[PDB]
């Protein structure tokens, strides 16, 4: 039994629970150390024209620690600019894996009256970031999910419910909370009021499974589309961060080692064992991440990742390449006047050969999680597309411009213009946002107790359109 056998008063607040696991808190408060934004529609502005349609297309980053978590789903140019807490682009849904506020909220208002408004609702409420909360019981400090969605899945995909599952087990799905690939199940509920209301409610694809073919049947089963294509109109999927998915058909996932071997590797101290909670790569500390199953040196194991990473990169950027002029010369066809029905065979593989290169490529630890399955969907994908490009190009005949070059995209700025997205005007609208009510938030939450000003230390220095360059 633990110290806190009652509770912790404030629990979401992680700083509540450095007096009992001073250790822990500190090394939790080290993910402040990865605080590196990568512009990942620079560096791979293919993606822009994937995502045209979609927020994805406006601002997309690496993740980084999990200190920024809270704060980077606030300057994301993805949430906008809401004036108060019925605007913004966004859902509720939102802040659900950004947050140990999320389950204090959901504990108290219900999952349903969770997932129901803006993103902007909750902005003076869900102000801590990834948390001791998210992750252990406030009273026996056991691993519990927190979030009632990742049962749902578990269960639908047949897979042991958190509570059934053995503590190596749940050493992964702490962490399956947040890193899988998800959608929002429009849900219409009634509340305690018997008012009428539309939730947006996390959902896990997974009832046909967790591989990308079986959610890709789900999705296909059910209509769904994250949304049309700006530029293709294709019923278009988004894959999110399926890590836990891609990471259960790699070899270590097979194997039992969890994502905490790696990513929270243990100090022995004694008769004390401690858990490294500073989240972050594991070959910053591959010592203690790596080598208690590996022999060989630190530098080979890093050259075999590198590799890996490379051959990743190499498929990507084929497939992507494919994507972008399938949905450029699907846009030229329909320019010219191609019918919905003359580009539904198309557009269906536009549809799969993204779904199965997102998939692929938005866990961006699955090239080493998952290596050979990351490859097969991408050279999947990419043959979808290929697919689509051959019959875009009889398309493109029939329409008198069968030597239409789709235009190139080879920068950010030029994908962005291919995808219509006026970044500076979202930029503008965004600034002007954090500097008025993203500031109320804070304040209210401070003044409230619900916030505590340590946190945000370091935490607002950078975005992909600032960086003030202290971080
Ligand atoms: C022990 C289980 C977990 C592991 C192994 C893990 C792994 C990671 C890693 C490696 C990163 C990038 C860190 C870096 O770049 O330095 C990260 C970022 C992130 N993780 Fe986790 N995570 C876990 C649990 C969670 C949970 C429970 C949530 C949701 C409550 C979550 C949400 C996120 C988010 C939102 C980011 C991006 C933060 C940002 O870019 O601001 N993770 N995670
Ligand atoms: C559409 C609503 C959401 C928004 C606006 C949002 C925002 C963000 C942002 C800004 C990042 C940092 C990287 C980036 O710039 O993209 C991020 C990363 C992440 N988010 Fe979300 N998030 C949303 C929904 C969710 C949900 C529901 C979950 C959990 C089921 C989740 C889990 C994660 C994880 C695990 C990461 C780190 C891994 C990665 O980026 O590949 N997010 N999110
Ligand atoms: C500052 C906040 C946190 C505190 C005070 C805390 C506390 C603890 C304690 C006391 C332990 C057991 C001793 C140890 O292995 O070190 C532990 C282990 C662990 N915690 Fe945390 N934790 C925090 C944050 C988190 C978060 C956010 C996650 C999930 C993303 C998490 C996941 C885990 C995991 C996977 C273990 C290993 C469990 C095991 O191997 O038995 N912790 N934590
Ligand atoms: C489902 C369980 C796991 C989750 C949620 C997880 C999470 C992540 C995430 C989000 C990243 C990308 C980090 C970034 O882009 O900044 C990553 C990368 C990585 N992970 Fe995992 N991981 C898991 C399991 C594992 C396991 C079991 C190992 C060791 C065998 C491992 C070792 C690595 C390595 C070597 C990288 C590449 C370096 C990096 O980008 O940080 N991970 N992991
Ligand atoms: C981030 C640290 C680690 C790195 C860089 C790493 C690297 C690798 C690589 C490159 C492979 C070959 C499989 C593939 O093709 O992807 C592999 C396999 C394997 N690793 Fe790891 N690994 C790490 C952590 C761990 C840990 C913590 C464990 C044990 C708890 C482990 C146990 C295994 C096992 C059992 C295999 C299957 C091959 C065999 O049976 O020996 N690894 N690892
Ligand atoms: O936008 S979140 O799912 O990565
Ligand atoms: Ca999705
Ligand atoms: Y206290
Ligand atoms: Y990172
Ligand atoms: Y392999």
């Amino acid at each position: 039994k633990t110290a806190h056998s009652q509770g912790i008063e404030g629990k979401a607040m992680s700083e509540e629970w450095a007096r009992y696991y001073p250790r822990q808190f500190d090394s939790w408060k080290k993910t402040k150390e990865s605080d590196n934004i990568t512009d990942m529609l620079k560096e791979k502005p293919a993606l822009v024209v994937a995502w045209a349609g979609y927020p994805f297309s406006k601002d997309y980053n690496a993740p980084r620690g999990h200190y920024y978590a809270l704060q980077d789903n606030i300057n994301t140019l993805r949430t906008g600019a809401p004036v108060d807490g019925k605007t913004g682009p966004l859902p509720s849904a939102c802040w659900t894996c950004k947050s140990p506020d999320v389950p204090r909220i959901i504990e108290q208002d219900g999952e349903l009256e969770y997932f129901t408004g803006k993103w902007a609702k909750y902005g003076d409420e869900i102000v801590n970031t990834i948390g001791c909360y998210n992750c252990h019981d406030d009273k026996s400090a056991e691993l519990k999910s927190k979030v009632p969605y990742l049962d749902r899945g578990l269960s639908a995909a047949g897979f042991k419910t958190f509570a059934e599952s053995t503590h190596q087990e749940k050493r992964s799905l702490v962490c399956a909370q947040c890193h899988v690939e998800f959608y929002f199940k429009k849900t219409e509920w009634k509340d305690d009021k018997g008012v009428d209301k539309t939730a947006m409610v996390v959902t896990l694809p997974w009832s046909k499974g967790i591989s990308t073919e079986q959610m890709e049947a789900y999705y296909d089963e059910i209509n769904f589309a994250d949304w049309t294509h700006g530029i293709s109109k294709t019923p278009m999927l988004k894959a999110q961060h399926p890590d836990w998915e891609l990471y259960k058909t790699g070899i270590h996932g097979q194997k039992g080692v969890s994502c905490a071997d790696c990513h929270m590797p243990y100090t022995q101290e004694g008769a004390v064992k401690y858990s490294d909670h500073k989240v972050g790569n594991p070959l910053d500390n591959m010592d203690k991440s790596c080598m208690n199953c590996h022999r060989e040196s630190e530098q080979k194991l890093k050259d075999i990742v590198k590799q890996k990473f490379e051959r990743k990169e190499f498929l990507q950027d084929i497939a992507f390449d494919n994507i972008g002029k399938a949905h450029l010369e699907t846009g030229k066809a329909m320019e010219l006047g191609a019918t919905d029905a003359e580009l539904k065979e198309i557009r269906t593989h536009i549809r799969h050969a993204q779904w199965r290169a997102d998939m692929a490529i938005a866990g961006h630890g699955s090239f080493f999680h998952a290596p050979e399955e990351v490859l097969r969907l991408l050279a999947s994908g990419n043959e979808e597309a290929q697919k689509a490009r051959i019959k875009l190009v009889k398309v493109l005949a029939k329409y008198g411009a069968i030597d239409y070059v789709a235009p190139d995209f080879e920068t950010k700025e030029k994908a962005q213009k291919l995808a219509k997205v006026d970044m500076e005007a979202f930029i503008a609208e965004k600034l002007k946002f954090k500097q008025t009510l993203e500031q109320e938030w804070k304040k209210q939450a401070i003044a409230k107790g619900r916030l505590n000003p340590e946190s945000l230390k370091g935490v607002d220095e950078k975005s992909s359109y600032y960086d003030k360059t202290k971080k």
